[PDB]
């Protein structure tokens, strides 16, 4: 059976078999789950990075600033999942903020096309994503965001925080549109994860500056945490993400669960 | 095969059987878990109610307030579920204010002493089985008390939302302790939930003033919730309790998990 | 005498004389701030608003999305008060959502086009002039943007609150790049003030359906408020602004104070 | 002039001359305001301490756990303010947790009674003055707690943590009970200062372990706040708490104002 059985559940976001949104998609079909992916204009290189999962998927295509692929999102979904079948979660993983609004590019010197950019597709994607998937969620269906704790400012993830700011904000939101349907919509506030995109930047990508901010701040990460941080381990956070699509959070919308280790809830 | 399958999980509050507590010691037990229960005064008629749980679980005797209570707690706990074993779960489901603290009250005329007796048991006796329990607690295992939302004060609930907010901070601090033995501790928010003291509450005792002013609190809740509210139903708030009490929320502690339908995160 | 006196204060948002920013700039001058002022699209009936002053000041062009006015500005703001003076204070009351964004119109139907823009002018625009001016700021500075405690969702004011989350996060972000100066950043969230964008989509009439919720969200505020919410006063607020002008919050900044009567304090 | 020019402030917790306490009462009379000072036990040392203000002010005795002290202190208030005069301030900044709930004594090892104590101190009589106060204030007046963020929990502060989440909720209710009197109730947030007992309780005296921890906890301030924070000046926690005493921030109450050098808005 496992968690998430019987479940049709969309997951956006995977990249690498590293993916926050790789090891969500591997939980979920672990605990039954049958997953649509997509991925952007690259529904062939997700192809590639992806015959790892335990089950096979269909993948579509997605790029959330296309707004051709959001008017047909459903549409493939349900061709992909069976006509008269409806999803029961949504993963939204989909990140990004150009380098030049998070990384060693002084916070005012991010162009705001590129925090604009950022915005579109952290932010206001999980609007975009709702707004496709929520005519063919079921009741008791689940959208679930990721996000990284914008409550405070951080070094280096200047405006990506902004737009996990604007994510929150986009999540209460969606959560009232959501709730017409049954569905609930939150976000993981995941603590930092070193995957592909993480290791580059402290390993100096964009520059030693910001790799030493990343790092300082990541490392705070698990002293904070009451129970530590493994910033090399996405399975805390794929697992919350699955719990926040299971029928075990029936009461919890437009929120934020913290799979940080506790970390934001200690000063020190 | 349930969520709690296999899990040792002690269940204190169960005063009635509509009490959260029951309600979460019933899911628990649906989903594997063996309880142990607590209950302190009228022994023989919390066993009464604890006898209507789907499984037999041991109540021990426990007011939260006292130590051949507490600091032999964990002692009857490991008598009563075996030399060999320890707990998975806490779950602290024990609210108490003296009514010159609740609703009918004026905040100004709530005397300390009864103010304290409120914090003793809904606040600081969250510590004191934590303290009690941690010991005989397994890695990954779960503590949850019960919260009500304090961050904004609301009439009616008065020196509670104080002992909650209270709450609150005594479990990050629990947390921190807790997560010394890979332990979590987190508070479920619930919605407003009709007991036979939250029932009792609006029912007529409280008088006409402190009964509308609850009744305006739930019934905006629900107005608020983007999946609405259900002031009579306890389950999704025990469901979350259990979802907290799995495996599938590891990374979360000195948290707050709201089963409140989404209501804390509109504003209307 | 006078909270403001000898600080030379930068107001922008003067569109009218009922907005935040002409009582802001009303306030700061009775108090004995020397203003400069900004203005945009309709430059000349912004100078005929800002005569309805106390005193006069400059009014500077600052299109605040045009990057050339923004590098221009600090030179501008110079000529204006003399060279060899900075300026005090900020004043960032600029907020614009294109009401695709707003009101009577879906969350979900706003293009991004139009949430960009208005992220741009509420949020952004907070970085971008702290940008242009922190150069030009004395130590013991002040910026202040105007905010809407975007916190929890609300009906109607949609991205618009996204855009006050983004913004809230670029206040942090700001204070952080402030503090270099020894200028402080903060956000006043304020009630609601009937003007033209919280009274232009409400107007008490888009609909008597969901112009409804509007207004029973918006006298949710007074209701709330335990010192009550007067929508019509913008005098509070601009005190409140005035008051994060002044040296007498020197050890707050990043932060966001609320002038909204403690409405976010209550939850009824 | 002066800010507070006309103000009678009772002032309360004036207990070494290095206080937050102090400091804001001494602020207060160089700002024009009438002051009254209330001690209890170590009056000789408190009216010694006093005697530092720059103005005489009547100490009047005040014992918060002392209900005759309370219900009394009105008149006595009046007596020395004179028949008719009211009060336009009150400063709560009594905290006192026991060392068993505070510093080196493990979180857990807090008997009740100590915890129970330090919470009528810290957080229950904040609501006491207020019902002592609220019938001799004046509608504009401002009541105001000294506060330190108890939202993430810290190392060391423990209790005194708890009873400062307490504290904030008994804020929000003050707020409510002080609005219909015209009255404001806020917390002012302070960062660490470091007073008397914190020559012991952090300086010399409460361990080797207990004066670098609060030491690494208290540092780690003046790291994230972006104007930085200096553990040794309360003149910017004093003149935060004048503010909030001023008619300049006429449209806050149940809040809190952090005065702490923004650093609880930034994470490393």
């Amino acid at each position: 059976t496992g968690l998430l059985d019987g479940k049709r559940i969309l997951v956006s976001g995977i990249i690498t078999d590293s993916s926050i949104a790789f090891h969500i998609a591997r939980v979920a079909q672990e605990q039954g789950a049958q997953l649509v992916l997509t991925g952007f204009d690259r529904l062939r290189l997700i192809q590639r990075i992806t015959d790892r999962l335990p089950a096979k998927a269909p993948l579509l295509e997605l790029d959330v600033q296309n707004e051709e692929h959001l008017a047909s999102l459903a549409g493939r979904v349900t061709e992909a999942i069976g006509a008269g079948n409806k999803l029961d979660g949504v993963v939204h993983a989909i990140g990004f903020m150009p380098q030049t609004g998070m990384g060693i590019n002084p916070f005012f010197d991010a162009p705001y096309a590129d925090v604009s950019k950022g915005i579109h597709i952290s932010a206001y994607s999980y609007a975009s994503m709702a707004k496709a998937l929520l005519p063919i969620m079921n009741p008791g269906g689940s959208i679930v965001g990721m996000d990284f704790d914008p409550s405070r400012a951080m070094p280096a993830y200047n405006w990506m925080t902004v737009a996990k700011s604007a994510l929150e904000s986009v999540n209460r939101f969606v959560a009232r549109e959501a709730g017409k349907y049954g569905v609930r919509s939150n976000l993981v506030a995941a603590g930092p994860i070193r995957t592909l995109a993480m290791s580059a930047i402290v390993g100096g990508a964009l520059g030693e500056e910001a790799g030493a901010q990343i790092q300082l701040l990541e490392e705070g990460w698990d002293q904070r945490a009451p129970i530590g941080w493994n910033m090399k381990d996405a399975t805390p956070v794929a697992k919350t993400v699955c719990a926040l699509l299971s029928d075990w959070l029936p009461a919890t919308t437009g929120d934020i669960i913290y799979a940080d280790g506790g970390a934001h809830t200690q000063l020190l």
